[PDB]
């Protein structure tokens, strides 16, 4: 079937939205940095590492509830349009997708992501491995561009894998209020919630023994030093991974050893560091299950189906509008 990739983000979008994150983030107290920018070629590739890791039980936890209960995803939702909020790349996105096949209701896919390269080669696969289906890849952003993804149809939007912990409740409510906007009565959502549980087994997940995680964490430095002509010393800050009781979230900290003074060129800034000061890369929210009903109900979604794997470790979410 016929390919498509429509693209809202100008050339130039990706490197404004870093110079504006960085300019803003390293002059907040604490600082802290969007995790968005881990995700270069460098950190994608070691993100995929993570996903393999014994001690990153969401993506494996995850896969198992797919694969239980995707045909059941399937036949509830109705769909036959698969929007997914991300790139189109998992293995769990064929579940998903051979899940509508199976009941002959597949008509198109949507992968909706910031990244047109990846967006093109997913749309190259697909078109390769599922005949008859249109795919209509949308490089956008959450913030502009939901409404550019195509109308018509009965659709099921996903959006895996706990990324919806990146945001803090504001803007994680403002997000749900906008997805549930463009929305047709009729329209699911299939939701990733990590769910709380033991600290140290979560610590442990965002701070595996080999340092790969660490190593995730620390090349936002090295993005940041490459694309905005910084001079961290990338080597002299150290990865800690916090459970925040209080929240219920994971924190990724990056601590200097050291008093540090970094100048970012491109941006004529330079920022200090003291001895053992910590900057904020990223937080990882973790649920309770009624609370994402409650989020859920709050955004004008209706949770119809709420499932855990079998160690009640992660949770996913069927919503209609
Ligand atoms: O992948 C995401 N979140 C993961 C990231 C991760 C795994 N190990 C360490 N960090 C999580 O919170 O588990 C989302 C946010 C943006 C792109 C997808």
């Amino acid at each position: 079937g016929p390919v498509s990739v429509a693209n809202h983000l100008g050339e130039d979008a990706g490197h404004l939205a870093l110079r504006r994150d960085v300019y803003s983030g390293l002059q907040k107290t604490p600082k802290s940095l969007p995790p968005k920018w881990f995700y270069d070629t460098v950190g994608s590739e070691l993100f995929d590492q993570i996903t393999r890791l014994p001690e990153y039980y969401p993506t494996r936890a995850e896969a198992e509830i797919l694969r239980a209960r995707s045909a059941e995803v399937a036949s509830a939702c109705r769909a036959d349009t698969l929007v997914e909020l991300g790139s189109g790349t998992s293995e769990k996105t064929r579940m998903l997708l051979d899940a509508l096949r199976h009941r002959g209701s597949l008509r198109r896919f949507v992968p909706f992501d910031v990244d047109a390269s990846v967006l093109s080669a997913t749309a190259t696969a697909i078109q390769r491995e599922y005949s008859g289906v249109e795919i209509n890849a949308v490089c956008g952003d959450f913030e502009e561009h939901l409404t550019e993804i195509p109308r018509g149809g009965r659709r099921l939007f996903v959006f895996l894998g706990s990324t919806i912990g990146n945001l803090t409740p504001g803007p994680r409510a403002q997000f749900l209020t906008a997805l549930a906007g463009v929305m047709r009565p009729g329209d699911s959502l299939l939701l990733g919630t990590d769910l709380v549980k033991d600290a140290a087994r979560l610590v442990r997940a965002y701070d595996d023994p080999g340092g790969v995680t660490a190593q995730f964490n620390r090349n936002v430095l090295a993005v940041i030093n490459r694309e905005l002509e910084a001079d961290f010393d990338v080597d002299a800050f150290q990865h800690v991974a916090r459970w925040n009781s209080a929240e219920e979230r994971i924190e990724m900290w990056l601590r200097a050893d050291g008093r540090q003074r970094v100048r970012v060129g491109a941006l004529d800034l330079t920022v200090d560091f003291d001895a053992g000061e910590e900057m904020l890369t990223e937080v990882s929210c973790k649920f309770r299950p009624q609370a994402v009903g409650a989020e859920l109900a709050a955004a004008g979604l209706h949770r119809i189906r709420w499932w855990t794997d079998e160690a009640g470790d992660f949770g996913l979410s069927l919503a209609a509008k």
